């Protein structure tokens, strides 16, 4: 029996494809929902005990940490590999080896409810003004702007757009001792975020679940989210539009993270050979990748599938947002970055310290975690 862990977004289609796989190969497939924010942590505790799924579905930033711990299996060259975008294959590659089969690329964008927003704001200043206007006009019941503010993933577009960076790119690879998350640019982005809080357009209690449900109920005019949520908004009957996050200044764009979603094989699994057939000879096929898109419409990682859907206005709008972005690091040292920067944004939006101090603290904590090998797990 082949077991798969994935988020709610992929469960239905992967269970369906699982029954196709069982029909053609005689091997039952059991897909199990795991909340996305728990997949890597669950896998880290489970896989070494022989209790991890055979295949996990998730983000490419996990690759380095999982690979250096011996928990995911290298993917040997296979016929269909030539059909995937280099950016997608590079995202799932670490130290010269491929460590997953990608199905999609993604980035956040401004998603807006056309019942409240008649044109895309031209700059972040215009967005803030428009949000204030909506907050006043509909009496509080409709949020002008809301997003998962304390999550570094979602606030990165601002922090990185102004010049912050996670690790410095060098000819020898990312330099994990050179961290750019408390530099001039980083501070400047985080101040814009604290400003949005100060002017009351965002609140310290803003989070993903509230944003997501408020948008689906027709009571959020503008949010920051990715392609993984658009099906839910469409199914909910929201007349939404999508654009890149408005420039932070005239001529100066936001810089979201780019993510790649993919399938990874548990190196400790007794079913690695059938899992390899599943990923390379079944899932990676043009027909199958297209069915995945229809169920979970992120930017396909197979070029010949993206070709089928390249005119879709969401694909167009998200591609433009991604075009201005940068891939998340996948090195093992990415592991501690999210919690450090999350803690720092929480401190900042709650007025518990200054921007420059909270970020300086964040970088210090990351460096301390890297120095102590937090990304290394044992027995
Ligand atoms: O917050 C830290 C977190 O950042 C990154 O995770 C982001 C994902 O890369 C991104 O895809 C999105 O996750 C969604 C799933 O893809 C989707 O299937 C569904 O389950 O909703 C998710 C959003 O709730 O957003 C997260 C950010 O929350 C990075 O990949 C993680 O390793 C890191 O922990």
């Amino acid at each position: 029996k082949l077991t798969i862990w994935c988020s709610e977004k992929q469960v239905d289609i992967l269970q369906k494809l699982g029954e196709e796989f069982k029909a053609k190969y005689g091997i039952p497939v059991e897909v199990q929902y795991v909340d996305f924010g728990s997949i890597k942590s669950k896998f880290l505790t489970a896989a070494p005990q022989g209790q991890g799924a055979d295949i996990i579905v998730g983000a490419h930033d996990w690759v380095g940490e999982l690979a250096v711990n011996g928990l995911i299996e290298p993917i040997p060259n296979f016929s269909d590999l030539k059909n995937f975008y280099d950016t997608a294959l590079k995202a799932f590659s670490y130290g010269g080896k491929l460590y997953g089969v990608p199905y999609a690329m993604e980035a956040v964008a401004l998603i807006y409810n056309k019942d409240y927003v008649d044109s895309v704001p031209k700059t972040m200043d215009e967005l803030i003004e428009k949000a204030k206007q909506i907050d006043e006009e509909y009496g509080g019941e409709v949020r002008g702007f809301i997003y998962d503010v304390a999550n570094f993933y979602f606030s990165a577009p601002f922090i990185l757009g102004y010049g912050g960076y996670v690790f410095k790119e060098t000819p020898q690879g990312l330099d994990v001792t050179d961290i750019g998350l408390a530099n001039e640019g980083a501070v400047k982005g985080a101040k814009l975020i604290k400003r949005m809080i100060d002017e009351g357009v965002l609140t310290p209690g803003d989070n993903y679940g509230t944003m997501d449900s408020m948008f689906k109920e027709g009571l959020a005019a503008m949010i920051i989210n990715g392609l993984w949520a658009i099906k839910s908004y469409k199914d909910a009957g929201i007349n939404y539009g999508v654009a890149p996050i408005p420039e932070l200044e005239p001529g100066v764009p936001a810089k979201p993270f780019v993510g790649v979603q993919g399938f990874m094989i548990n190196a400790k699994s007794p079913n690695k050979v059938i899992a390899m057939e599943f990923l390379t000879n079944f899932i990676a096929r043009k027909e199958t990748m297209y069915k995945i898109y229809l169920a979970d419409p992120r930017l396909p990682a197979r070029k010949d599938v993206l070709e089928l859907v390249k005119d879709n206005p969401d694909v167009v709008a998200f591609t433009q947002s991604a075009s201005m972005g940068t891939p998340m690091p996948n090195v093992p040292e990415m592991a501690p970055v999210w919690s450090a920067m999350g803690d720092a944004l929480s401190i900042i939006i709650n007025g518990q310290a200054s921007v420059e101090d909270a970020l300086k603290e964040a970088v210090e904590k990351i460096k301390a975690q890297i120095e102590k090998g937090s990304h290394h797990h044992h027995h």
